[PDB]
């Protein structure tokens, strides 16, 4: 209606199409970031980095990826929180996925010892824990290294592995069980914080 | 065929050709973050500042990197999760590579000592613990360094050096395995956290 009544009694279009094209481009840079996740979106499809099923985590946000669009991404995460991300930081944003080419993992635990311990005795319980597990890989050998001395205790970190990504935590359980109860049984000290005191009067 | 419809009724190629272009730059600035992906996907392949098999940190994400593609590059970190990295960081942004041109690393070790203590015999024994290694190098001197007067205990620094990137781990164990073990022999004392108290009634 503005354009009709503008036309029908003025007639400057010849006159006000460069400054309509000034304003278009100088307003029609809002819609950069729409058409950059509508291209990251194709580019996502077509390259597939990300496959539906895997695990990814990006900007601190670790879940399983649902479905995949267009214009945005959703991963249901481990609460089903499911978290919608533009595919602009799937493409132009680096990002994690743990399942791409061989779908195994390898975690840490992390203990500590007291200083007057037998250091060969607890390598040899957590081996034996790591070992006696019967879902462990084997061809990647699990292997437990005195990293830290700590202010406390001596820090010891079990590196073994895991060749399934959903059952990452009852495999955590299970064998944090185990040690506990070998540590119990072959009386090795898992101290506490320690300080000396100098008191008088 | 809206082109088409537009064309065949009102005929304006002509007159909407500069809002066309207007547009199409206001909207396709949405390709810089891909194309300068592109370009520097393909900087980075005829430069060659990183290889295929070095470890590469970049963003506090260390691994070691598989494949290099013109759009993102792939790094198995530490735990196999890999991480899609844009070329774009690779050449505009500083990284990390460790194997460039000698592939050796000198790792530090951190330990404390009490203040009624023997700085002489806690240096030889951690000389003697850095020599007999058959591994760590030697044309680079290993050596001690007294670096702090600590709030309890007394900060000393053993800086060796290592050739291979691989087992920069099993080094530091055996290391800190023998020097546990030269002071256990020696009676060189590890004092934990200390403070004074002073109580009344």
């Amino acid at each position: 209606g503005a354009m009709t009544v503008f036309g029908s009694l003025g007639v400057s279009w010849d006159k006000l199409q460069w400054l309509a094209a000034a304003l278009s481009v100088g307003l029609s840079f809002g819609l950069q970031e729409i058409f950059g996740n509508f291209v990251s979106g194709l580019i996502i499809l077509f390259e597939r980095p990300v496959r539906i099923g895997d695990t990814v985590t990006i900007g601190s946000f670790s879940g399983t990826v649902s479905k995949i669009r267009i214009r945005a991404t959703t991963i249901t995460d481990f609460d089903r929180k499911e978290v919608i991300i533009p595919n602009k930081a799937f493409v132009t944003e680096r990002l994690i996925n743990w399942s791409l080419t061989d779908t195994t993992t390898r975690l840490v635990i992390r203990l500590g010892v007291a200083y007057g311990s037998d250091l060969e005795k607890v390598r040899k319980v957590l081996l034996k824990a790591a070992t006696e597990h019967p879902r462990v890989m084997h061809e990647p050998m699990p292997e437990v290294f005195f990293t830290a001395f700590g202010a406390s205790t001596l820090d010891h970190e079990l590196r073994l592995y895991v060749r399934e990504l959903r059952d990452r935590s009852r495999t955590v359980d299970e064998l944090n069980r185990t040690i506990d109860q070998l540590c119990r049984e072959n009386d090795i000290n898992i101290a506490f914080n320690q300080l000396e005191v100098h008191l008088h009067n």
